[PDB]
């Protein structure tokens, strides 16, 4: 029994023109849904847009936030060899620069046992995302796999 985890990353726009997606913010639950991780992320690079609409996230979290050096080496040791459940998440692993086995990776994006995950939260659990909280997303990825845990399984081996 592999032990679980799901993960929602928030970024923020660095570079001339924001276009650079960096770290901002991290959460990871268990799959009870309990709190392994949760801080604000201090890219080192400039952050030229927030992205607020879409991160939550202003000036005031970057004060007191783990710098993007030491948070990739906590939150790192949390995912290996666990099965880590994320939205999208391939779209995360070149911004945290480790790019998990796939063998371990369950993308919410796709349940081909069968999209944005606020509409999938509701689509399926009933449950209102988005009430700035990476901890909630975290946890409605990881119901949102309990949810479909045994289906999801036996097809991967049948496959």
């Amino acid at each position: 029994p592999r032990k679980m985890v799901a993960i929602d990353c928030e970024m923020v726009g660095t570079g001339p023109k924001g276009h650079v997606s960096s770290l901002a913010r991290c959460s990871i639950v268990n799959y009870n849904g309990d709190v392994l991780y949760d801080e604000y992320i201090l890219p080192p690079c400039h952050i030229v847009d927030y992205r607020t609409r879409w991160s939550g996230i202003r000036k005031q979290h970057m004060v007191n936030a783990t710098p993007f050096k030491i948070a990739r080496g906590q939150i790192l040791k949390i995912l290996t060899g666990k099965i880590v459940v994320g939205h999208a998440i391939h779209n995360d692993f070149k911004a945290l620069q480790y790019f998990h086995p796939k063998s371990l990776t369950r993308d919410t994006s796709h349940i081909p046992p069968l999209m944005s995950l606020k509409h999938l939260t509701k689509k399926l659990l009933n449950r209102d995302i988005q009430v700035h909280s990476s901890v909630e997303a975290a946890q409605a990825t990881m119901e949102l796999y309990k949810l479909v845990e045994v289906e999801w399984e036996e097809h991967l081996a049948r496959n």
